[PDB]
């Protein structure tokens, strides 16, 4: 159960890090986005 | 404490998956959003 | 282990409502951003 939490984590933090790179490219405009 | 964690986990994929949802939408300009 | 992955899942609560935060002012336009 527990190692599944981690999986379960793990996952959520790469998405959290590809959410954060796209929203910080919409609010500066980088690269005409 | 662990099923607690679980809970604070689905609730966090919940958030996570309403904002991708929004952020593509941002990022496609869909229905002019 | 266990309280590592409650450290874990705080620092992601953090993230995520920096997150909600950011969207909502560009899908609003909040003070011109």
């Amino acid at each position: 159960e527990v190692e599944a939490l981690e999986k379960k984590v793990e996952a959520l933090e790469f998405k959290v890090q590809k959410l954060e790179k796209k929203v910080e490219a919409l609010e500066h405009g980088w690269d005409g986005r």
